[PDB]
């Protein structure tokens, strides 16, 4: 029927389904501003990671390939993940990108941080170690795994792809909910 989903509907297969993957696997940008409203404006994010199924696997990839400092913005979120402090700094990042356009080189980057509350000295520590460094890596051999060349972007055990433009919504209010209903009738396949 039309309430059921369908492949090319709502979502399609990865021609090469990663195996091995987290169960839902968010790539975004803060550079990318259907980004900014899924985690800032329109709670799209927040609906999925609060409706998923008790203990469902999650992660969230940010992407190099857009922005001047793409990899550079890719090194902060795995900071951000580091120290916990990804909450704190989000909206932040967001809005020095997007809005001010005020992040243009990695000091402005650090000085985000830092002006949100985080330690600076943690940051410090945590930007060229090896835990950083190892998210880095995660998060870019994710994006040539999953052949992700557009965000937001999500994916569900390694095999099926969300589509942005193929959710039955009419409000953002059902977008959100449809959205996540979506991705959790994909985890149950």
């Amino acid at each position: 029927s039309n309430a059921d989903i369908s492949e090319g509907k709502q979502y399609t297969n990865l021609s090469k389904p990663v195996a091995g993957a987290p169960q839902v696997v968010e790539f975004f940008s803060f550079y990318c501003p259907h980004c900014y409203q899924f985690s800032e404006v329109y709670k799209v994010n927040s609906t999925v990671e609060k409706n998923v199924p008790e203990n469902t696997k999650m992660a969230r990839y940010h992407v190099d390939f857009l922005g001047p400092l793409g990899k550079e913005m890719t090194r902060a979120w795995a900071v951000a993940i580091a120290l916990g402090v990804e909450d704190q700094v989000s909206p932040a990042l967001f809005k020095g990108i997007q809005e001010t356009q005020s992040i243009r080189s990695v000091d402005d980057i650090r000085t985000t941080f830092i002006n949100a509350g985080v330690k600076a000295e943690d940051y410090d520590a945590a930007i060229n170690s090896f835990v950083v460094n190892s998210l880095v890596s995660q998060q870019q051999n994710a994006v040539t795994d999953f052949q992700i060349n557009g965000v937001p972007a999500m994916v569900i055990d390694g095999k099926y792809k969300m589509k942005n433009d193929g959710i039955s919504a009419k409000s953002p209010e059902e977008y959100a909910k449809a959205y996540s209903d979506v991705v959790n009738q994909l985890l149950m396949k």
